[PDB]
């Protein structure tokens, strides 16, 4: 505690202070423009430095969040545009930051932000460098003012990279456009992990948290001891509530001092995180979080002997619970990086419904006797699904693949609205092509990760719009049951077909000349709306129809006063289609 401004530009940078500092105003004043925001970041970056040339001058001695909130409401407009945040002004420290993040918005009424041309953004890059990437920076903050800040950073510079190296290509687009792809699809991922894992707070609380935090922990860390697990599932949980309620510099210290114990204790924590120890303040907690799996020790114990066989197990975990079967999940969880969290937390309350159910009876031992055994089956099912899953999109392919599911699911919920069933079954597919990639080991943690925040997209929708009594049961139950209900999902019997169209199985001579991405999704959608009017229809009928369009489109694309070949033709297929279909 010297001076907050000069102490943070001194380790952090006038470069990474600058962005970081839009990208907070940003995440408030919402509603300000560019040039507005730039001159902020100037006034307080003149500042930081008049600190740092004298720790004594004039108000260096504040704290940021007085400073800060200082700043904002030096925002002569600030009343007239925002308005009730302005009388946030008139508090005193502690409650007027409080009284700042209460009127952040979660869902900025913003024009979508749209993708430019390659050679406008490459020029645009190439002419004003700075501007280019601060305003886009600055477009991205204000639409997501939960974003960690610091996280936002990192995107920005891998943004100046595929850039910096593509606008100086062959084909610039074939360059460009992959990597902004990729970076969105990460971004938006990251986005809705940050989000999620918030929520799960909020609803289930911190126990459920801590036991998750637990398994994920001792699943990388297999050589700490679990006093040390404990210690950081702590010092986690803590970190999260934090970071969860907005307030970035709370949240940034809080990850910054973790950061510095899990460091100086690397040793007792694990090997595999040397290099990102090694890293500057701004990336140590980020390159951790991110750390590989460490190498299990080879001594380890059989659980059967401390868990199911020696007696007592009852007096240890009568005497504290919640430890002990702690204990049982840092204890299976480091000797199975191979399981996802969720299946671990599956077989904790397996277990722990035994210990119950069990202890409270003359002969215990003999009681939970069997207990391993009911494992195996909960262990069973997902690798099963990964297996038949993976298989299948082997011999199909990611876009056939898609089909598949779209397919499987369209008879499951027919109730669900189109544009989202292919949405869903199209994440969906991608979910198989990035993680069958990997061996069985790497597998089910794969799925689990991209499986989580696609069943959550999907069920924030049903949200705001139920459709199903079903979907809704799976997206209320347990962030643990989630998966699992879904599975258990059978076809729609009681459903009710909808009536046989014509124009919505017609198709105009513009899918010859639209992007895959467009041509799937016409006939992806067709394909759902299809299963819709029969979902009693075979594999085998519903393949046939699949053929028949396919040959037909390319056989209509390659024609001429081919706008008669989709009508006429079309009309041909239509026809004998619905015959197949009965
Ligand atoms: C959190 C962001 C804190 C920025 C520091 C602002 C300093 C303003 C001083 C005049
Ligand atoms: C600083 C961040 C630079 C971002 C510039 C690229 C614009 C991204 C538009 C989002 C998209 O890819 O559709
Ligand atoms: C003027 C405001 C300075 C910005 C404060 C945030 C500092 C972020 C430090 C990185 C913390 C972390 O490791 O996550
Ligand atoms: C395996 C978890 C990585 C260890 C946490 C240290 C980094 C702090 C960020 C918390 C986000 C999870
Ligand atoms: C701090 C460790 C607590 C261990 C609790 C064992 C049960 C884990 C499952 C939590 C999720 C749930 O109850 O559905
Ligand atoms: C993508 C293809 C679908 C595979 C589903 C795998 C199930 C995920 C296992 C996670 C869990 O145990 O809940
Ligand atoms: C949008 C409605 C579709 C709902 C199905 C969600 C898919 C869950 C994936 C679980 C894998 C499986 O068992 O099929
Ligand atoms: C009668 C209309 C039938 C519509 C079925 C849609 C077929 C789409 C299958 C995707 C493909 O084979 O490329």
């Amino acid at each position: 505690h010297k001076s907050e401004v000069a102490h943070r530009f001194k380790d952090l940078g006038e470069e990474n202070f600058k962005a970081l500092v839009l990208i907070a105003f940003a995440q408030y004043l919402q509603q300000c423009p560019f040039e507005d925001h730039v001159k902020l970041v100037n006034e307080v970056t003149e500042f930081a430095k008049t600190c740092v040339a004298d720790e004594s001058a004039e108000n260096c001695d504040k704290s940021l969040h007085t400073l800060f909130g200082d700043k904002l409401c030096t925002v002569a407009t600030l009343r007239e545009t925002y308005g009730e945040m302005a009388d946030c002004c008139a508090k005193q420290e502690p409650e007027r930051n409080e009284c700042f993040l209460q009127h952040k918005d979660d869902n900025p009424n913003l024009p979508r932000l749209v993708r430019p041309e390659v050679d406008v953004m490459c020029t645009a890059f190439h002419d004003n460098e700075e501007t280019f990437l601060k305003k886009y920076l600055y477009e991205i903050a204000r639409r997501h003012p939960y974003f960690y800040a610091p996280e936002l950073l990192f995107f920005a510079k891998r943004y100046k990279a595929a850039f910096t190296e593509c606008c100086q290509a062959a084909d610039k687009a074939a360059c460009l456009l992959p990597k902004l792809d990729e970076l969105r699809d990460e971004g938006k991922a990251s986005s809705a992990k940050q989000r999620l894992k918030c929520a799960s707070l909020q609803k289930f609380g911190e126990r459920a948290f801590k036991a998750w935090a637990v398994a994920r922990l001792s699943q990388r860390f297999p050589k700490a001891e679990f006093a040390e697990v404990s210690k950081l599932v702590t010092d986690l949980t803590k970190v999260h509530t934090e970071c969860c309620h907005g307030d970035l510099l709370e949240c940034a210290d809080d990850r910054a001092d973790l950061a510095k114990y899990i460091c100086e204790n690397q040793d007792s924590i694990s090997s595999k995180l040397k290099e990102c120890c090694e890293k500057p303040l701004l990336e140590k907690s980020h390159c951790i979080a991110e750390v590989e799996n460490d190498e299990m020790p080879a001594d380890l114990p059989s659980l059967a002997a401390d868990f199911v066989e020696s007696k007592d197990v009852c007096k240890n975990y009568a005497e504290a619970k919640d430890v002990f079967l702690g204990m049982f999940l840092y204890e299976y969880a480091r000797r199975h990086p191979d399981y996802s969290v969720v299946l671990l937390l599956r077989l904790a309350k397996t277990y722990e419904t035994t210990l119950e159910k069990c202890c409270a009876a003359a002969d215990p031992h003999e009681c939970y006797a069997k207990v391993f055994d009911e494992f195996k089956p909960l262990v069973e099912e997902p690798q099963n699904l990964i297996k038949q899953n993976c298989e299948l999109f082997e011999q199909l392919g990611e876009y056939k693949f898609q089909n598949a599911l779209l397919v499987r699911y369209t008879k499951k919920v027919p109730q669900v609205s189109t544009p989202t069933l292919v949405e869903v079954s199209r994440n969906l597919g991608k979910v198989g092509s990035k993680c069958c990639k990997h061996p069985e080991a790497k597998r089910m943690p794969c799925a689990e990760d991209y499986l989580s925040v696609v069943l959550n997209q999907l069920c924030v929708l049903h949200e705001k719009t139920p459709v199903s009594d079903r979907v809704t049961k799976c997206c209320t139950e347990s962030l643990v049951n989630r998966r699992p209900c879904f599975s258990a999902l059978e076809v729609d019997e009681t459903y009710v077909p909808k009536e046989f169209n014509a124009e919505t199985f017609t198709f105009h001579a513009d899918i010859c000349t639209l992007s895959e991405k467009e041509r799937q999704i016409k006939k992806q959608t067709a394909l759902v709306e299809l299963v819709k009017h029969k979902p009693k229809a075979t594999k085998e009928q519903l393949k046939a129809v699949m053929d028949d369009f396919a040959a037909f489109v390319e056989k209509c694309c390659k024609a001429d006063d081919k706008e008669t070949c989709f009508a006429e033709e079309g009309k041909k297929l239509v026809a004998a289609s619905q015959a197949a279909l009965g």
